[PDB]
């Protein structure tokens, strides 16, 4: 076939009930990661092709850069809470990676700031018991998977996308490749 399992994608042996049609994980500290979103725009041209009435989650994971790993995923739940993900997306990836002012839980805060949200808007989500639920989801929905490594991204909790098996000398056939991909899984 054109689409083959083991080659564009992978199909999970324990699949994920209830899960959200696709799923995207990340971390702010992942290297793939900064590249998908700074210079591929992988979610914008999955979602660009995706049918009608699909809808696109993207979650935080602790498992890189230990202790501010977590913060990380404690202010993606203040971001999606706020929805303010489009805003503080692009500052948190160079914060940590390309000028490396990002080295506490104040660090993060700032470019919250920076962005415009308001210190005492932030601090009450980032205490706020709606927050900490965001937080579980994340990790819930990384434990049902078996998630060790990101970037991922799941199709209806069933099929999970597979990049290594697609060609990166033109990094927008790549991107299109991809963004097919999950097209022909969501339409599975």
């Amino acid at each position: 076939a054109q689409y083959e399992d083991g080659k564009q994608y992978t199909t999970l042996e324990k699949p994920v009930a209830g899960a959200p049609q696709v799923l995207e994980f990340f971390s702010f500290f992942c290297p793939h990661c900064y590249q998908f979103e700074e210079v591929l725009h992988i979610s914008d041209n999955v979602k660009k092709k995706l049918p009608e009435g699909v809808k696109m989650t993207k979650y935080h994971v602790n498992f890189m850069g230990g202790d501010l790993g977590k913060d990380l995923t404690q202010a993606w739940a203040v971001a999606m809470a706020l929805g303010v993900e489009d805003k503080v997306t692009v500052p948190l990836f160079e914060g940590v990676q390309k000028t490396q002012t990002i080295r506490s839980a104040s660090d993060i805060r700032d470019v919250f700031i920076n962005a415009g949200i308001k210190g005492e808007e932030y601090d009450a989500a980032w205490n706020s018991f709606v927050v900490k639920s965001l937080v579980a989801q994340q990790e819930k929905a990384a434990a049902d998977v078996q998630l060790r490594g990101v970037p991922a991204m799941f199709v209806n909790g069933k099929y999970q996308l597979n990049p290594q098996g697609m060609d990166t000398s033109n990094m927008d056939v790549f991107v299109q490749q991809y963004a097919d991909t999950v097209k022909y899984l969501s339409e599975k």
